[PDB]
């Protein structure tokens, strides 16, 4: 059944010249900020970050989550906690891709 | 608790000179025969395809998916009906972005 929610995705790519070890802990520090969001952030429905590990796969991160609505996807976005969160990416960050669709 | 499984995500941009008449078909057409491959491809757990509604973004096609492992992702991704639905996109599509990552 129609949900009238909606997912908004977002996968990221770190540049290639970053080191194992950087690549490593900007990934599991994001990975844990963004996760810890929905004590802070009360229009979370659902959160999650994925790692990617397909070695045939080039990009990096993937955050997979749930709003009812698209002014509460933008909430989240500019929360000065989230916004903290998207920092940790800026110094390696490449690309971001992102799709918000209803469900 | 931790399922032993894969998300599969995958998004897409269409190329920024395509009318958007076209892109529109495009963007159907392949929600349409993605979605239609469950019954084809028994290994896929979930599926679905998100049309993006959000003018502040620019990529225009997610797609969310759950599968045993990677060898099942690859499975899916060379068969067939798959390989057939993704050429829908192959005129128009400019980038793809994809994730894989164990829940």
């Amino acid at each position: 059944y129609f949900q009238g929610m909606v997912k908004h995705i977002v996968l990221f790519k770190l540049r290639d010249d970053v080191p194992v070890e950087e690549k490593l802990v900007v990934m599991n520090s994001f990975k844990e900020a963004i996760e810890a969001l929905p004590a802070k952030i009360s229009v979370i429905r659902k959160i999650e970050v994925g790692l990617n590990m397909n070695p045939g796969e080039t990009w990096n991160i993937a955050l997979y989550s749930e709003f009812d609505n698209l002014d509460d996807v933008k909430f989240y976005a500019t929360h000065p906690e989230h916004v903290a969160a998207g920092k940790i990416l800026a110094e390696t960050k490449e690309s971001r891709a992102c799709v918000d669709y209803e469900f």
